[PDB]
């Protein structure tokens, strides 16, 4: 899918907010409050009901992913003893699926009254249906892709029968907790543990029994690109910068996943920097998704999907050379989809164009406003950035700078 | 938002009866048995609709507050000794719901089938919601004004040792349509506001003490915690001399009286008469209060409603009972109030015209007639 | 287990005072606020002892069993605008125990340090024990007499909507059961009565279809017959001659509930009846269905030569003015052998009581207090 | 379902067996590690197609429920001392699946190769089905008669309508392969019916004019309790005194039976080995009940099918043990019982042609043949010495 | 410690019962009803004192361990509406704590009131701590050896941090769960296998630096010796009767325990007979046991421990060429233990003296006895037994 605007009415901390999205990348950028995080939620309840045309989500009954009686706007007024709710709460999401059928959706909440979805939400619930039914025919010969739907949260490091081919499952359990709030770093783990061992031990019954070759050599090949195309995706971001590449399975390093440095050797992963594990963890949710979602591909499946990721504090746990990297790595590993990020660091936002920097600020009654920088960001020095989009004045206010 | 006429149609114990209300005070008068609870019952069923138009009543958990295939008519056969169930139990009410608009609608249910409502009730409906809907509007000139609507049965009863953070919906206008009709006590309710009051004026007094440098909300905590306390002292002070109800820390965080013989002393252990008609009179004025804030001093004596209130004069001594109507009637004196009672001393000093005396047949058809 | 006085110290509203009891029936008048839920909340802090010598008493959860430190009066100091609490509380009674047993009890409290007793409070507890040892012995030629000790304050009331056996539940001391705990006990004698007509129908089912086993099961349809009509008759001794209902049943057409019957109206659930109905009749049973368990072996004058105290608050409780004039005779007529303390604030009740069974309560400016009979 | 013969060859502890069975009644009758538990497995695998396809059964999918790598016979050399894993594991079954309807269907197993069924057990899968569909119908002049499949294990010991449904008629399939019944589980059921029934006698009592308000949902209780009676007095009547199980609220509310002489007795007061013996009779006879409501009370006397039980005499005192089987055969004259013991007691009231005793040579050449000598009315030594070969003067 | 007589007073099934236990063997024997249950439980909650005084107790909080209120009796009369209860209940035991001292302790419960325990109760908690404090303290020359307390069930086969050498603990952990009904083969198994892989792991690890062997050489014979000791119990039941010997843990069958025939070679325990298992877990329950209370022993732990052993339906799942083998295999296992089992088989009851008999019969009022067989039962036909003590004929009533 794709969103091309949106547009809230009586959300969270906005009494009323338009805000377009770029095709390829956008970055979200407020001075104070939690409008970031206001905007990234509305999109992802938006997103709900494609997800929901899936009964692989019957595996998610969260009582998160839908609008709440808290989400709604309370209204303190100094004078007046009682206080009323604001009603009703309206997400409306403009956007394209199907690659050619655009479409205007709407959900809204009426007080203590449960959710109400329009017309166009159902459609879409009935959309995601429609590639569902396709996906579990078997005589089908015609392939499909499906799309990508992911939420990474600023939460994704605290709470730190597997089955690959094409199946009617093993691609709907590329849906599984694809827009939750917890950490998603085991059952990546254990898939790509699973996934590395049953390699080898296929490969030894293949020497074993060379004469059984008739299927087990195309099972050996799929396994073995799935796992060229993650590492590639994992490599494209860390090796440049670190020069950690080709995350690994190494049962002689206690059944752990271990990483390997041109000069340092193999260490497990679990003992490197925090932001290289946090990286990993970003690329990897993305890559094993893709390729689950994708096996007809098997290995340009990183490099064609198409979807929508959010990421909230993508630079998180990263010093300044790699700051001025980490967005155009994402771009590269992953050329046909759609990110939207939210950023505090002036090192970012010099390597993005203003068409992509999305600017937040509220009134005092609410009333909210997504501007674009008047000046320039792309190729500048960080200090230029600061001030004229964040205004910071580069030199700190110590005692000495009064005069 | 006043009830003029009421009929019933194969309903409890009546074959059918026609009764007319007064403006202000009407009072049934009859023995055990004769039909004093199915009247107020009734009333509270056809009232329901309105209260149906609100959000409070998602959390509505009386079974009472529908018809039921128990409250449809049971004929005795004598003679084949059996019991024959009449078909089908209909309440009808006629009366004004704003300035200028009357109306006329209609109950009913047949048999064990779910029961129904007619075209004109569904508009009650409509006309609660759209009051929800103007309340909730920032930026309004004109002012909107909510009808009270109460029930008080024997469930209200404080017994020995009952002992019956505020969460955000309590701190809303519509708030006061709470459990409004539902056969429970609504005590703890109010207790938890009323000592939200204090606290915030005891804040306010000790800011304004210790560090003079905000003046609208003392004068409106002030204003609320006033009207209450006179209400209640309207019904109190003169018989017993217990008048000012309060919120205490020295006494663990309760409430209290003051007396003049007398000092100041906890309301949970008082004595039945006064736990009860404290109760039951703050139960009406802290819902004046929260429902119309703009009166800000006259909320209990300008606001408008239907009260129902059965068996008024319980656990007070004669005495007591020829003061209740004439202390109501002055605390809340333009709300319309349907009681019923069997003790003549309630009637000393009332006009014939708010009596209704009721009878039946021996087939069942019902008469509430003036005393001659 | 008769009582004959009551002396109260520094208790709430009293600062002293005296008061006697008639054998059969006092009747204490007074308006709000003048002391009758204080007297009878002494006799039951008095009696609660003879309870304890029993295990029934091991699920007591009623904190107002016991003297507390809000119930120590408090004197008002107008010049001072202050509140003083008096020291110590005290309460004496003076009675008889069984046949030919005198005594006198005590019970004390001293600011906020625990109540305490004297030896004869003790020795009530030791009679108590020594009962319930008596009743659980097989094979015994005397036959054991127990009273009855009930307690039915406000908390008994039935008001719109507020409403398997275990094996404890079929033993005589059963009936001490929250005997004078501030509760409802509604539920309890409902479950035991729907056993009880639920085995009686089984006999005549059974003795219907096989009429071949009825010799020494016939003793046990006896039994059950006469314990349904002696708690049938106790409850038509109030209802029936004013209201006209009478014979509460248990019924299975009627989705498994108790029921009673009008010559004019027909058959209808008790908990679709008047408010004055179903209390009058929860306070009758609630006597009855005592009577019957603590004495089996008379079998149906259970209620009729039981002995004991019953204390009643407000009386006069949903009744109206004709239903009124005929509680205290119906009372005494239905339990001719129990000690009634009742308390009523209605002239009504009163229309035809002997004088010397009225107790005026009276105080004056310092807190002493009298119970006089009337002139 | 009727099984007439049994084929093995490369299984647990068998390189080859064949074993044909009884008309009513037969018993295996073999030391410890002599293959009963082996046969038992055996014949509720190869009745397993037959429960896959019924709409409830189709659910579980237990891994005892088809052959597993660890039923492939182990082969000893004693030479080169290791175990020689052989292959592959074979059942052949023979019966009769309708009247006059002979069948012969078999399953296999090769190393870790999933076990792959004939298309003639398909055949049995697709009856079932045929079955079920045809049941499920709601007008018919014909009736449907379903029969009983039942295995009792010796786990069995541990752990609310009766409409003519396509529900409650397929309840009777519930872990019929996996059952189990204590004691506990039947007291609850059984007190839930009798107080259902007293519930509409007291009724009948009180308004006797609303004699035809039900009926149909108070016939089926009655003659349900008809049937359980009949089969727990075929079980307890002769030895004892007692019978008619019932539940009394007046007896303390507990269940009790009746003795002309001594009266009411609660049945808590029993022994924990009889107490279990009830609950299974009834457990059976509440299955027949289930399963074919058209016949309302003889559903017991006239279901057909096969019961396994795996030691019958299993916390029997030697007095309970003479009558058992018996007692089976009386209460249920129309199914197919196939049981396992050892005890000499259970065998000295039987016919040689039900007993089979089972051997095995050096190699897994199993046999399974009948007695030389006799058993029914033997004593209890002769019968030990002769079939067991066990004397019995023990060797202090 | 050991038991030589009970008396109960108002217990389940019995308004008084008095019995006299053998010293080494005693078998219980009732044609009706309940009551071997009744006398077990009543020894095992009349035991309980002693294990509380170890810390491993109520904590826990098995209710199961004390006299609770449905453990009173309760008449049922026809001809009266109320039924009372029958108080107080009272369990007095006579026995021998240590060699020399003999004592007397009580239980007892009124109605609903908390049990009540006599002085010498208490006592026999404070000799339980007694022996605690002195098994804790290593600054000691001589050894003291625990006694072994043991409860088998009926039930106690439904559901089927490891330190062995001398400790605080690995001492008291042989007294965890030792009077539960569950089955306890689970904590067997581990430890089992915990011992066998670290054996083999350190007589590996010897290889590697033998410079340690004095040290390392005495600690793997201690692994090696325990083992041995559980082995050959096991053997003195198994063997002679069915040929298999050697319980072992093998990782190359799927990390589990196997056992051994000369014939049928090397199958794991798990797919064998119904009454090789259930004998495998008795005697392997008596014996890890007896090696972890007495270590010191280090090769007769087995062989020298006393206690008491409670076994109900001890011939469950076994063929009557096996039942007349059990019991002789019990007492050459363990040959200073006591044991109390309950049967209902003439062919174990040929293999004991009439002394070792208690028959259980009870009066209708509720009065109880434990009388001995009148005839001879030692080395007879079972048929003899079977109409002689248990009043079965041997001729089966058919038509
Ligand atoms: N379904 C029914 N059919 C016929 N009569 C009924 C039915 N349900 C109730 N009744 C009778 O109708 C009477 C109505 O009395 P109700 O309690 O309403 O009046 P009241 O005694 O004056 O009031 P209260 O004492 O509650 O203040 C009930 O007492 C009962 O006798
Ligand atoms: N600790 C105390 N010290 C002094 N006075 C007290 C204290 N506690 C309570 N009181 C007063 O004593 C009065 C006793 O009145 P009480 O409730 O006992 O009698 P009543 O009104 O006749 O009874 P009821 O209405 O409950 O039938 C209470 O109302 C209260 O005013
Ligand atoms: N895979 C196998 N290969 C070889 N022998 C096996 C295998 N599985 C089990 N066995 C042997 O088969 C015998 C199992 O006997 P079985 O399970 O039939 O018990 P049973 O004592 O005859 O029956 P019951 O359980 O009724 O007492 C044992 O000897 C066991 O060693």
């Amino acid at each position: 899918m794709r969103i091309d605007k949106l547009s809230l009415l009586n959300f969270r901390c906005f009494k009323q907010l338009d805000i377009t999205f770029d095709e390829h990348i956008t970055i979200l950028v407020a001075p104070n409050g939690a409008g970031k995080t206001t905007v990234l939620d509305a999109v992802r309840l938006a997103l709900f009901p494609f997800i929901r045309g899936f009964d692989a989500s019957l595996y998610v009954k969260d009582k998160s992913l839908a609008i709440r009686t808290e989400d709604l706007r309370l209204i303190y007024r100094q004078e007046a003893l009682n206080m009323e709710m604001s009603s009703p709460a309206k997400i409306t999401a403009t956007g394209e699926w199907a690659s050619g059928k655009t479409a205007t959706w709407m959900l809204d909440k009426r007080g203590e009254q449960p959710p109400h979805e329009d017309k166009m939400a159902a459609q879409l619930t009935r959309w995601g249906e429609q590639l569902q039914k396709r996906v579990r025919e078997e005589h089908s010969l015609q392939q499909v892709e499906l799309p990508l739907m992911l939420y990474l949260g600023t939460a994704r490091l605290w709470y730190q029968e597997q089955r690959l081919d094409n199946s009617a499952f093993s691609r709907l359990s590329g849906y599984d907790d694809c827009l939750s709030a917890t950490s998603n770093y085991k059952q990546f783990e254990q898939w790509y543990s699973w996934l590395w061992l049953s390699y080898r031990e296929h490969q030894i019954t293949q020497l074993e029994s060379p004469s059984a070759k008739l299927k087990e050599g195309v099972r050996v090949q799929r396994m073995k690109e799935a796992i060229q195309a993650i590492q590639q995706a994992i490599n494209c971001l860390t090796q440049q910068v670190t020069g950690w590449h080709d995350l690994e399975y190494s049962a002689s390093h206690n059944q752990q996943l271990v990483m390997s440095h041109p000069q340092y050797g193999k260490i497990p992963l679990s003992q490197l920097s925090d932001g290289l594990r946090n990286a990993v963890a970003m690329v990897a949710d993305i890559a094993f998704r893709c390729v689950k979602l994708n096996p007809h591909l098997q290995n340009d499946a990183a490099l064609k999907t198409q979807g929508i990721v959010l990421i909230d504090e993508v630079d998180m746990f990263l010093h300044p050379a790699w700051q001025q990297q980490i967005i155009q790595s994402l771009r590269s590993a992953f050329p046909q989809i759609q990110f939207i990020v939210t950023t505090h660091s002036p090192q970012v936002l010099s390597t993005v164009k203003r068409e992509s920097i999305r600017l937040l600020e509220q009134d005092e009654n609410g009333n909210g406003k997504a501007l674009m920088p008047l000046g320039a960001t792309y190729g500048e020095p960080s200090n230029d950035v600061l001030q004229s989009v964040m205004g910071v004045d580069p030199q700190p206010a110590v005692k000495e700078k009064a005069d």
